[PDB]
């Protein structure tokens, strides 16, 4: 059959410079999150010395902090890391679609990829049941991603 | 285990000069979230001529407003004040959906942080327990995202 | 204690283009008388009005477009109704007529007063439709005024 | 109050216009396009100034007609399709996406697009609509083209 | 009546395609590479032409084919992946988004990208469009490259 | 074509006694539901001596009254009148469900015909925008199916 | 394999059928009353044995048919009406209980009841449903008629 | 214009016996409308002794126990009270329904009437904003369909 | 604990049981039958103490079944027949009857009633489970046929 | 003040059946399991509960109403799970057993755990399997009980 190129992915973090941003609305999701994902990004090979965690209030303010940390290109990949808990409202829906959006323009436009670690969920307990596993997910998806990143750049 | 460089965030609002934008539809909801909003800013530190206040009619004047406003460059942050309570119709999706894009985009494009203090409810009782609270939660973090900007500036 | 910028209604010498969607032309047509009677009460010259129409509501961002790109206009106005039928077209009439109008205020600096209903029934329309006119003018002016204001 | 008044024009005479069809659940999309055809010669739209391009579906509409626009060779340009419902929600994307392509070619080209991609739940309602919606598009890329040489 | 009418172009030779497969649900995205790259076999592409990367999942899938529109190395770019409702609201937010910048890519760079990323409610339905949605985009790349060209 | 045999409806009230009851929520609603039906009522010749009215708090306590008041077969037909409007829950669904489904109910088992007056909206500018209309709708109502009851009845 | 199958019968000769008209969006209820009566004779049912009555609404529907069905002068009964959505939720309130009375009249009588009230969204789906429906419930009606006949 | 007759309602609860089902999930919710309930049955005349309460584990389990009381026929009237509260799946719908039709279908075929003090919400916020409240409007809906109910007997 | 535990019988021999099929949608029911009568005979059941009945539609299923459970002459009883959504709320409301008027009797009469009735969006999703439910129908009767001698 | 019944959960002496639900086999037999070992911790005899299975969650109705109009036990459970596929079947699933459940308790006086799960996704189903078996045990012992407490 058709044999192309395959690109083989590339999980090793050594030599990697990764910023987080983490909101701190429903704050022990995001804690979760960030101590999965650095737990992970250490053991990809990520040195400690070559990551920067930064805080915000909510996921709508996500958008602005990693636009700045992306124009500097300081940095091989970013992780988005937060929680949208329902309530009683729409704002639910808002915060949702407006985070994601942010995070998916900033990659777009800069070549940076960023790591979507928000979850967008109904109930504490299923972000509860979402953090620690989607921490790591988004420490492997930035390292993959960064490597790939530079793999297609000349 | 990884221990990696933590940005502490800095809430000193002194030296900050914020510029609001409150949208007056639903007047009473805004009004409560302008005086929440001014009450915590100097709580924070942020001094009474630092401040500027403009007012638009509804949720989507907003976004022209905070526009002009950030390019001018003369505010650190901004901030957006309103409710958008739902009627009869799919308009109410419409306004919050759009109002909402609005801010972002306009944080995203100037550099300026712009806090979404515009609620999106369906009953006046809604809006009503969440506008002082929201208020003074936009104070919060115009101050912590403005003294962030700077610092990654 | 802080600058407040007080909403200044005056209209003299503002110039404004309206821009009427013909979809369910009653609406619009109500709309439109509606909104020239309120711009007249707040000052504006017959002379400083231009009207377009355009078939739907679909149509009228690039031609807001094309107006605001001028800069003769110190503010505008999007009439017409979307009003559901059978389909989720109602939906995508909804969302990208407003998106448009939006995108365009953002875009060009000149504020766009949004009079397009977007309603269930004809009788939701028929009930918001003189309203939201008049409406429409006071925004216009307002924001006319305002976008001077943050100017040089 | 007597404002200056646009009148549109319908008259086709001189115009260039394109048009794109999708063909997925094609026999919507020919439909239209053969109301469509009928209604620009009504109106005046020389045969020679008339290009039809196709494509598989409606996702792949924007980058057709992107670049038709990029040209400047159309006074206005047509999309013609139908999203009809299956089983998932891809049927709200597809019809969101295409919508917003559309919009937003017309908004930064500054050329018309008519936006004739239909977006129900049945074959049905799709038969129902595709001749009618073929002839209107016509009609709003003639009218649209005529209106944005006014304001040029 | 009697217009210009552009005839879709199905041979695949020469052409030089990029495709970028999520992993998410990964046995979906694999099934659909295997009908992709034998379609575009079977259009003329050739295996040497044809370079395959990887992502984890469909919120990835823009910035890898973002890289590759840069590049201008491929006269079409492919997106396959299946995003698979749970239990959250994060299937909407996944599929709206992951289509919202396949959509963006062409638009801005002229590229065309087929996307066959699935948008589910179960496993069961991402496995019965599996193959054939892999096919349909191998086709949809050799039109769209090769009517890209036409209006170059 | 065919012909069949066309039973022309029936709206005098004369000699008709009627019960009404009125849910109190949302008061101003039924207050103005009822004022049109009584005037309706004396239109069709219904008289004031034969017509009695009941209130209940709310629309959920309809069933109970309106039981009661068929379950005597003093009255040829019954009105529900009130009005459910939507808050922040589902419970405007589950009211809205089951007074319709009680009046449906009454009517089906005992024979004696009941006119659903009982909006259920969204706001409160809907309600009042129905409230005199669907008012006087039941005073038809009610008159007509008391005579169309009692011509089906030997 | 070989089962014992009960052939459906058509023949309306000697049934005598009740018909029940809501009148609420009258112009439906009489045409589907029309292509009822004109199937119910093509099928061979006798006008003399067809009684027809009308009542405000769907919701009154229950009541008329009880008393019809208690009185055993009828093999069959049949609903007419159509409910079309407005602006609140009474749409699925009228929709669901006059489907369950006319159900539970049936079930409890024996006599088989046709329910041909429509529950559409537009004037348009009612008036294209019309008069298809009646015929249908006249066919219905003859049909459960000798059915019920049968298994008593 | 026209004036029928007009039986004004009746709330004087003296003499009255009542009955209360009490679910307790969400146990909360239940205690703070129960606590409610009893202090207006009081404020309108109902003797402690005249009151019995019961409780079941959830709203699904009212029916039976409410039921059961009601064909005693010791009761002018009963309440049912509780809380269904959103958590992740089709379940909220199931009980909120089937808890409302049950009592809604004891009052119909018993004669007595059941007050439904039964919340359906989304969060736990909206149920603790109306328990107390719903509970004590559940007494005075007891009192006084019970009054009616005797009246139309 | 090893409570009395009552063992699933699927042992056919000996049972009659009564079919009803709806015919909107005919393929659908035919195909459900046509796999039912298939595994009936396999677990036993002799085609003699089988009869089959046919209904316009799934709304006319309680009056029938209804009829042959009250004769008391069936162990159990089989509805099948498919409710497609088309364009309107009637979908919801037969799916909602005919499943309810089953229960009913099943509940009412103490002859188990298996409900081989699909309520499904499309023509696809009706075809990919008739074969199978009409099979699953005939296990569920067989088993819930003894399974009520036991517990009589 | 006032007279209040203390919840009894002593289950000694008392009978108890169980009626499990087999589709999604896995769900019902944790349920079981941890249904059988709650009711032992509550003193319930194992010689005084039996346990039937019948195919799906509409059966149940059928099964508990023969049990319950048996009087040999004081409270009856209901087991199983019904998971959300593709189409409206998981209402029309959802909604009957539940109504079932809830009606054969109101009308034959005995208590009906109802331990059937309303899920969208397996694991939602497996996280709540063995608790709801457990609760379903204590609402059955209390709720008998209860029953015995409120009869002479
Ligand atoms: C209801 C709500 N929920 C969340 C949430 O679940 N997660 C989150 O990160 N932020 C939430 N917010 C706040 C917005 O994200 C935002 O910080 C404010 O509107 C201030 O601009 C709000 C208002
Ligand atoms: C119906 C409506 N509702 C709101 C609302 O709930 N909140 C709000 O801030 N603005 C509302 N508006 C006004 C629109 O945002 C806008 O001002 C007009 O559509 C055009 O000026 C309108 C028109
Ligand atoms: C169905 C429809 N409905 C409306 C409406 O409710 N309001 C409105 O302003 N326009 C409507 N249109 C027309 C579209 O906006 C547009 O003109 C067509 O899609 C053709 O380009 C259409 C096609
Ligand atoms: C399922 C489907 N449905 C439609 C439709 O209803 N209308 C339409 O115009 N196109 C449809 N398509 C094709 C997609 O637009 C597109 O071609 C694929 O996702 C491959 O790029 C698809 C794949
Ligand atoms: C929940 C989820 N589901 C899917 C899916 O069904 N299909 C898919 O392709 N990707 C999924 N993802 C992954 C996101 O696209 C993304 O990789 C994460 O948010 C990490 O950035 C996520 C997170
Ligand atoms: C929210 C609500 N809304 C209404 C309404 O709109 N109209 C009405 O008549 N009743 C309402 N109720 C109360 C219930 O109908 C009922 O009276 C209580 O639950 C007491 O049993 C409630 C709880
Ligand atoms: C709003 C409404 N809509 C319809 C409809 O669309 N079709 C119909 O047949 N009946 C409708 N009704 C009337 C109710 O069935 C009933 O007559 C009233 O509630 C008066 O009892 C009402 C009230
Ligand atoms: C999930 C759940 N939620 C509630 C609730 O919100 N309110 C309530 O009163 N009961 C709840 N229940 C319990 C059920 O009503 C019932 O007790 C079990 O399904 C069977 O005993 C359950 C199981
Ligand atoms: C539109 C329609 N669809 C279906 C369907 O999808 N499945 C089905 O079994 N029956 C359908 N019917 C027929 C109705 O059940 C019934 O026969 C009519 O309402 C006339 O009584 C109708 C009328
Ligand atoms: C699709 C389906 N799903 C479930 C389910 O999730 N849980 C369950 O208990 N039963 C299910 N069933 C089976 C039905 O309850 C029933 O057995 C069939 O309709 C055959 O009568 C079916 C058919
Ligand atoms: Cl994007
Ligand atoms: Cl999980
Ligand atoms: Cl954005
Ligand atoms: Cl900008
Ligand atoms: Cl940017
Ligand atoms: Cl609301
Ligand atoms: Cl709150
Ligand atoms: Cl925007
Ligand atoms: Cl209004
Ligand atoms: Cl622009
Ligand atoms: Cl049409
Ligand atoms: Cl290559
Ligand atoms: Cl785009
Ligand atoms: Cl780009
Ligand atoms: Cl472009
Ligand atoms: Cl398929
Ligand atoms: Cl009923
Ligand atoms: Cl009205
Ligand atoms: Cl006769
Ligand atoms: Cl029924
Ligand atoms: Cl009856
Ligand atoms: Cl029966
Ligand atoms: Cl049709
Ligand atoms: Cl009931
Ligand atoms: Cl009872
Ligand atoms: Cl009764
Ligand atoms: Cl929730
Ligand atoms: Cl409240
Ligand atoms: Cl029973
Ligand atoms: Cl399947
Ligand atoms: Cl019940
Ligand atoms: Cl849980």
């Amino acid at each position: 059959h058709m044999n192309p190129y395959i690109l083989t992915p590339d999980l090793n973090g050594e030599g990697l410079h990764i910023g987080i941003v983490r909101a701190r609305f429903n704050e022990e999701i995001g804690q979760a999150q960030l101590q999965a994902c650095l737990e992970e990004l250490g053991k990809l090979g990520v040195d400690e010395r070559d990551v920067m965690v930064v805080s915000v209030p909510g996921a709508l303010e996500l958008g602005v902090a990693l636009a700045r940390m992306a124009e500097s290109y300081e940095f091989d990949a970013l992780i988005a890391l937060g929680a949208v808990i329902r309530g009683e409202t729409y704002h639910f829906e808002v915060v949702s679609n407006e985070s994601a959006a942010a995070i998916s323009r900033i990659a777009l436009e800069t070549g940076i990829p960023v790591a979507n670690g928000v979850l967008t969920v109904d109930t504490d307990e299923q972000a509860q049941a979402r953090a620690a596993g989607k921490g790591a997910d988004c420490a492997q998806v930035a390292v993959e991603m960064a490597n790939l990143a530079a793999a297609l750049e000349p």
